[PDB]
């Protein structure tokens, strides 16, 4: 939503680490400083990797954010991201995010990264058919059936998982970069129809 009157940063953003992030972003002197909706509207990018952030509550007041770098934090719930319709790049590596339902309405999201999140079920990704790059390395994924719906992908990383069947990748003609090392792949027939592959990693398969 939005704030109708000047309000302290710490009152909008409960997480102290995230409040500090917003304070630096808006170039304020203290998280106790008051900010307006106009100022929150000016934010189109948040760079907060390894910032010890546990919650991004309050981010719902930043309608124009398009880039969100939140790698290496302590995130679990990303419900606050649900209505950030303009999100184009979302990096959430090294967190513990498993509920991907909050991404369903991010129809402009083009790049999504969720490596090292202990994820196994990615069926929620079906709602992101426009996705162009996807990084899901170092998780516990085995079933990638859903990926057949992401026909716009040109870059996909599924390295260090537990995948055996990659037939779902067969129809992803736009794939240029595919990372599948450290999995359980034996059958490579699914790669017969891929004409645009430039990068392909299949080493260290444990069958
Ligand atoms: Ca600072």
């Amino acid at each position: 939503e939005t704030i109708t009157v000047s309000t302290p940063i710490k009152q909008i953003f409960p997480d102290a680490a995230f409040a500090e992030t917003i304070k630096d972003n808006l170039k304020k002197k203290s998280v106790t400083d008051a900010v307006t909706q106009n100022e929150l509207n000016s934010i189109d990018q948040i760079i907060a990797n390894n910032s010890d952030i546990k919650s991004v509550q309050g981010i719902q007041y930043l309608p124009n954010v398009t880039k969100l770098f939140l790698n290496g934090n302590k995130l679990t719930d990303i419900k606050p991201l649900t209505n950030l319709k303009n999100l184009g790049w979302l990096f959430l590596d090294e967190n513990k995010i498993k509920d991907l339902s909050s991404l369903k309405d991010l129809k402009k999201l083009k790049s999504l990264s969720l490596e090292h999140n202990g994820i196994s079920d990615i069926n929620g990704l079906v709602h992101l058919p426009q996705l162009e790059s996807l990084y899901l390395g170092n998780n516990k994924i085995t079933d990638i059936t859903v990926l057949s719906r992401l026909t716009k992908l040109d870059t996909l990383s599924l390295e260090d998982n537990q995948i055996s069947d990659i037939v779902p990748l067969a129809g992803l003609t736009k794939l240029q970069n595919l990372y599948l090392s450290k999995n359980h792949i034996s059958d490579l027939r699914a790669l017969a129809g891929l004409k645009n592959l430039d990068v392909l990693e299949l080493f260290s398969q444990e069958c």
